[PDB]
């Protein structure tokens, strides 16, 4: 039974196994139910067909024996679209189990007690710093005092920005479902077990995988923005919620323990989320106004129901009768004008007497929660709602006031103790979490704004915005800055797309300012794009104007960028806007597709020394905000040492990433993963303004100038110049099918990642790396030494190269060659083989440099986890691949076996989104 | 209670306490119990005496209050000499408690499961390559194949030299006291304990302590045989059991790499060796009987450990099937068999033929004890009857009846029995031979220079010494071909000339398999190695000693290629040495000529110019390591050390001194005896197949400058200050260790590197090891700031530099210049201590500038595992110094006096307390420079 399978594991996962190591145990218990539940649900037959293609999988990732495809080909080209779509949902099912069963290796690892101090450390969870050994290191080795560690602290700020899963959003239900399978598992190895509890847990278990599993609709629609909005807060019940008041007493204990002797201020705002779901509408025109109002909303109902849903049980806790002056007189003012009649709620529905004073000032807080949250409901659901504003909060002070009310009156009266229990936990909750638990970032492109100030200018009368040069743009711009009449009249023409653009700034001017960040241009390039949203904000007469955060994508727009922010930052209106700061956002995977992911990555390094040094002299504080694709965007310990790899007074102290919607479920699903993702960005921000990477020698910046160069030409002549790349692309990937559901310049940087890495290729992420490290070392045989050096020495190039080497350990050219083989006309397989031949010399110039005979000898925890989870991506890419085939040409037929599966008019379309699913759950994060 | 003393124990040592680290613990059981017994024995006013010591010391290594060190100074100068010699006593044992704890500790200190894979890691035990992750390393990161990594160790020898304890030879009998108290430690702390077997353990526990508190007798000097016999107790305590336990272990890693076969039982893969009784250089105690009595005395242990044990395989080798090469012996040995009562305890009786291979084994037990009991004859009456056919004369009579047991197993279908206790001691056998270590001879230059005078004089053809060295050659190759005796019956000989020919003449008679190298001290020159050549020709030794130099002094190393090249070009030394020459290298001789920087670096050199010598003329070498070097640490850095020595100096051989001081540590417990061999035989194999890095041209230059510098401040301190020497006598105990005893001293030149280490670790200054690289490293990074990164990146990156400095560093751990401070003012007159003041500003500056190239903010910060143990040993050895340093006064100074406590006392001088904690410093301090 379970043994068996957990032979066939191990033979995958060679490794050294002590106590702590139970990922095999787990996968084979977690896939000995699930074969139970398939022989149950759909017969033996399809059982047996499913531990076939694992079988087949496993080997081949064994051996690499291209005739173990061909098999397995074999047995899923044979199948029915039902048995097709059974089996894939199988495997993706396997997958998920497979993550969770990580996730919870992953939380109960053991700490190494020891660590050896090289910042290599804190690249690994089980070595890198927590916050008090990152205290302990400022203090004793950089010399800093506890107050000013302390009070550095007190002034951080980092920001979370959770853009969305590109490809499936998980509901709350299933994610709950999730969670109650790693607790059970994790349940079944408690030290000291009762047979019968261990009985009845295997039971569960057993309930739950198959209750996730028969949560399987495939529902027609595409999800509407606002229902991809909700699935993406979830992660605030299941974890977040509940994991930063954990956090933040643990950095009381830590500033105890290097003897500072009071609380981390509950009011200081260190941790802040925000959001670009129902935000973003960069080259997506179904984010509407509409949608914008409807996310601000539910983000609004969501937080005020979050309280509400906490306050009953703070009210039972809060028995006390012993209360100051302050809130006597106010327990007794609410106690005078209150209602005689029954409230509807679940505990405290009489009247709350004058002798429980807490409960009497909580029970107000409830009722204004309460109104809060239906003010938004009846907003969203009829259009508009007679709830009047002072029957509800709309600043978050008017929540908090109560609360530190409740807290003085408990200090005063000797009960401080109390007060930091779960008051202090509520008070932190409300001060992270406001009224809208995030703030929404709007983002849309430059040329939509050249295109509604065109629409102006040329209904004035006056030409077209479009055809003036950068410097009259500015000039004209800065006139109608300070003009003394609105732009837009009521004639004014609109197409769709100037109206929609236009509608957004309404809603901006008609909504609370603490929905809303910043406002992004993306492809912005100059002065003049910024100073555009300025205006538009200013002529609907925004009281709390956003500030405006230029992301510059290509390399071109990089190397322009710091001319642009100096004019902005020399123009009195501006610097009187933006008093004294501002942000400015960049986006790796952008940079990347444009020029290469190497020349990217030592670009963007640059232009950020190159703004912050602009950014100095103007007197202005800079936040650089991480879009996705970087060495940040990891997870786990490998962004805690991206963090502090960043060049020199690039955070100080204000951090602001982006966290990728397909790393969020690592990052934030199980709570002590939670807890420590919450933790390594606190530490590592903290860390960085105190304690900068070394600067880069000349000789390595010149020998990277010389690289870049190399790599950009490599990239672009083979993405670019090639006239048949995008052929090849189109055939080899299913990019156009993701696309249903001007070349690669004008496709996003998403679906560049996501096609490639759903053949296993990952092309996007080391093209050009092979060229430049060629060049390097035939150009002078010592520059070996000096990679290598950089490698063990320079942070920055010490994460790039790590980022790249994991997505190699998630790459298997094999898959690639059977997608050529199936989809690619043969006058392109040449192309497609030389191309596996980069890939190739390119993997092993940097195995090379780092110093490594396989993959990821540094990290093997991680390879494991990937090694693991292979066979099942493997047996996905396959159906995958020939459920392509069937689709692209509806003259490839085989015979057909039999329907295997049991029950007791979906097609291949079907089958298609469930493999990409799937193998996206499995890749995770790449580039 | 035991609670308030593991609370003032854990103060002095912060860290992050796991369920493996109970070091605190132990240290707190054992002082309480120690404590209940000096109550009992001494009464509770001593008991309080001691632990009012123990408090004030333990609260001076927290904060470093002087206040501390006074009232410290203020008791225990008030004590009188029976008061003092206990206290002092109390302390010496202390210490050696904490030493056991530390050891167990040690050994089951949980090993790390991901190693890093940097060299650093081969610093410390828990993070080691053993055996099999050596042979892994070997193969998957040098692509060597499993065959050649087997082949490679088949023909690799590690050889260790095991020289004396240079302060308390340790006797067999308290050394298994020792062993006793460490495993009723050990088993106080098993999982699982009865309560009532923890109370009889607990009373065993005391029990033994009180036994070695009280094996405590103090009037003459151990004699040269007394000492070697001290000195092979480990043999019985680990050793012996130890080496079939490695080779064992080597089978399974073979097995695990896919080698299907055992490492060969005759593969000389360990040999021991000793000086004891060997070494005469300085020493006219050495006599040559008694060289003769030791090489006795090894070969009667031998012969008796092999004899003590035969009985247990013999009631093993029940087995009845055998093959017929065995059955005809046996049957051969039954028909001359005794009748009659043997007087064994196990076989007594005639064995019979249905027993066939204890039939075998019967006559290896006779011959075992008639080997045994000749050497008995020849020691105590000086000769025997007892005719060489009735013993072993050679270690392949022995093996023959061995071997022949095992094949006729195998041949049975009893493989798997043959590879038990037999293996074992086939493998015991061919290890310790039939003298378990060898013996090398050394004598300095200077000694046979003047017996060749007295020849040439005698002769009447002129003065040896006055010849130039080529003349010297000329007449040394002349003679080594010569047609008749040099030395006739009436050559006039002085005591010392007579002494060293009768050397020789102990060399002559006895046998071979004694004897490993004839070491020339003070070697200087080609002459000086034709010299021995020419003395052991005259005495027509059959099996000559191999003749090695140890050149010493920053010159002798020098001149050292050129005297190589000239020895490797004579086709007389060339057919004598038959492709082979060992050379010695001295650090601590060495770094007291030159400074320890500059005599490391000009070792490394040296060796890198010899190996090379000995490519070209085709010639194998191995260079013997002498004391005071990285390689002599023992632990984990040793491993490190070893991996680090400059490219193909190994080359297949290993030869290193196992120092006295470091011995206990080493071999005294048996996982640490396990360890230790594992990682001298897993570097020596490393090393030829994977050297380290070679010094970068930057690093060399660097390098070059630094040993000017070094040299020049090291030299103008302790050779051109006028009153060095002086100041050197009222600082340090050096007088009173002389005056109390080898000999110990013109001066510095002419001190022996013993006592100058010695000396100064006393004090807990250590100058030797740190003088010099102060000025170094000061003028390195004034000179240009950028040589600060340079060193640095040494350090992080070029073993050499690395072990080099983090002996220096464990070295400063256990230095406090409080100590130093104390003695100045109590000892020094007052027109000298600005001098001692001095000393400590450079000691102060070294350190610092030491810190900052290995980017330290604190004293091993790298290693906090030895941190805590030097830390929990300091309470002690502090009022071990603090004790030293008014008795010295007292016994130096007439006109000082302090008004005397009452005796404190019950039951039922000042010298011997010096002696004391002189020891009791020493062991605590263990090695250093």
């Amino acid at each position: 039974k379970l043994a068996s399978i957990d032979a066939q594991l191990r033979l995958l996962v060679p490794g050294k196994v002590s106590e702590d190591d139970k990922l095999v145990e787990y996968d084979a218990l977690l896939l000995d139910k699930f074969l139970d539940i398939l022989q149950d649900l759909h017969g033996e037959d399809l059982k047996e067909a499913v531990q076939q293609c694992y079988e087949l999988s496993a080997e081949y990732e064994g051996k690499h024996d291209p005739k173990k495809l061909e098999e397995l080909g074999s047995l899923l080209t044979s199948l029915d679209t039902g048995d097709s779509i059974v089996i894939a949902k199988a495997f993706s099912h396997m997958l998920n189990l497979a993550n969770l069963a990580e996730e919870l290796q992953i939380a109960y690892r053991r700490r190494i007690k020891l660590k050896s101090g090289d910042f290599a450390d804190e690249a690994n969870a089980t070595t890198e710093s927590d916050i008090e050994e990152t205290f302990k290191r400022l203090v004793h080795k950089l010399n800093k005092s506890p107050e000013e560690v302390f009070d550095a602290l007190k002034n951080q700020t980092v920001e979370l920005v959770l853009t969305a899963h590109p490809t499936q959003s998980v509901r709350r239900s299933l994610l709950q479902k999730h969670g109650r399978i790693r607790n059970c598992l994790a349940q079944l190895y408690a030290k000291d077990i009762t047979p019968d509890d261990k009985q009845e847990l295997d039971e569960a278990l057993h309930r739950e995988i198959q209750a996730a599993f028969r949560t399987d609709e495939i529902r027609r629609t595409p999800p509407t923005p606002q229902d991809e909005m909700r699935a993406g807060m979830s992660y605030f019940h299941e974890t977040i919620w509940k994991g930063v008041p954990k956090f933040l007493r643990r950095v009381d204990t830590a500033l105890k323990n290097i003897g500072i002797n009071e609380r981390f201020p509950y009011n200081a705002p260190l941790i802040q989320f925000s959001s670009w779901m129902g935000g973003d509408r960069d080259g997506n025109p179904r984010v509407t106004p509409e949608v914008t109002r409807d996310v601000c909303l539910l983000a609004r109902m969501m937080t005020s129901n979050m309280y509400f849903s906490q306050i009953e049980d703070l009210m039972i806790e809060m028995s006390m009768w012993r209360c100051n002056s302050e809130l006597r007189v106010r327990a007794e003012e609410l106690y005078r004008t209150a209602r005689k009649d029954v409230k509807h709620y679940i505990e405290f529905w009489k009247r709350i007497p004058p002798n429980q004073p807490y409960r009497v000032i909580l029970g107000d807080v409830r009722d204004k929660l309460y109104n809060t949250r239906e003010r938004s409901r009846h907003l969203l659901v009829d259009g508009k709602s007679d709830i009047p504003d002072e029957a509800v909060y709309t600043n978050v002070e008017q929540l908090l006031e109560p609360l530190e009310l409740c807290y003085r009156s408990l200090c005063d009266c000797g009960d401080h103790v109390i007060a930091d229990g779960s008051l202090l936990d509520f008070l932190r909750q409300v001060s992270t979490f406001g009224l809208s638990l995030v703030k929404l970032d709007i983002r849309q492109e430059s040329d939509r704004h050249t295109e509604v100030l065109d629409a102006i200018t040329q209904h004035l009368g006056i030409g077209s915005y479009r055809e003036w040069s950068e410097e009259k743009r500015q000039e004209w711009l800065l006139a109608e800055l300070s003009g003394k009449r609105p732009l837009i009249g009521p004639d004014l023409p609109k197409t769709e797309e100037v109206k929609d653009c236009l509608d957004t700034f309404k809603v901006l001017a008609e909504l609370p300012s603490d929905c809303f960040g910043a406002y992004i241009i993306s492809m912005a390039t100059s002065t003049s794009d910024v100073l555009a949203v300025e205006l538009l904000q200013r002529e609907y007469h925004i009281k709390h104007p956003l500030r405006v955060v230029p992301l510059f994508e290509k390399l071109a727009d990089l190397e322009a960028a710091p001319a642009a922010m100096t004019r902005l930052f020399s123009m009195d209106w501006y610097r009187n806007r933006i008093d004294g700061k501002q942000e400015v956002m960049i986006g790796y995977s952008d940079s990347g597709k444009d020029a290469g992911r190497f020349s990217a990555a030592w670009q963007l390094y640059k232009t950020q020394e190159q703004i912050v040094k602009i950014a100095k002299e103007f007197g202005v504080k800079l936040v650089i905000f991480h879009g996705r694709g970087g060495t940040v965007g990891r997870g786990g310990g490998p962004t805690h040492l991206a963090l502090l790899s960043q060049p020199p007074d690039t955070i100080n102290g204000s951090l602001r990433v982006t966290v990728q919607g397909e790393v969020i479920e690592q990052s934030f699903g199980e709570e002590h993963l939670c807890f420590r993702t919450l933790q390594r960005f606190c530490a590592a921000t903290l860390e960085h303004g105190m304690n900068p990477p070394i600067s880069p020698r000349p000789e390595w910046r010149e020998l990277m100038d010389q690289m870049a160069v190399v790599a950009t030409e490599e990239y672009r002549s083979v993405v670019f110049k090639e006239p048949r790349f995008v052929e090849y692309f189109r055939l080899a990937t299913p990019e156009l099918e993701f696309g249903r559901k001007g070349g690669i310049e004008s496709l996003r940087a998403i679906p560049w990642i996501f096609s490639w890495t759903q053949t296993r290729f990952h092309l996007p992420v080391w093209l050009g790396f092979g060229a430049a490290f060629k060049h390097a070392i035939q150009k002078d045989s010592k520059n070996l030494q000096m990679l290598q050096e950089m490698y063990k020495t320079w942070p920055f190039f010490r994460v790039t190269i790590d980022l790249v080497e994991m997505v190699f350990a998630k790459g298997n050219p094999g898959i690639a060659a059977l997608n050529d083989k199936l989809l690619v006309s043969e006058d392109l397989r040449p192309f497609g083989e030389s191309l596996r031949a980069n890939y190739e010399e390119t993997k092993n110039y940097l195995l090379k440099i780092a110093g490594h005979k396989d993959l990821l000898e540094g990290d093997p925890y991680l390879k494991q986890g990937i090694r693991l989870r292979d066979p099942y991506i493997t047996t996905l890419n396959v159906c995958q691949a020939y459920t392509l085939k069937r689709i692209r040409d509806p003259n490839y037929h085989v015979t057909l076996r039999p329907h295997i599966s049991k029950e007791y008019a979906p097609g291949l379309e079907d089958t298609l989104i469930l493999t990409m699913k799937g193998i996206a759950a499995g890749m995770q994060n790449t580039g």
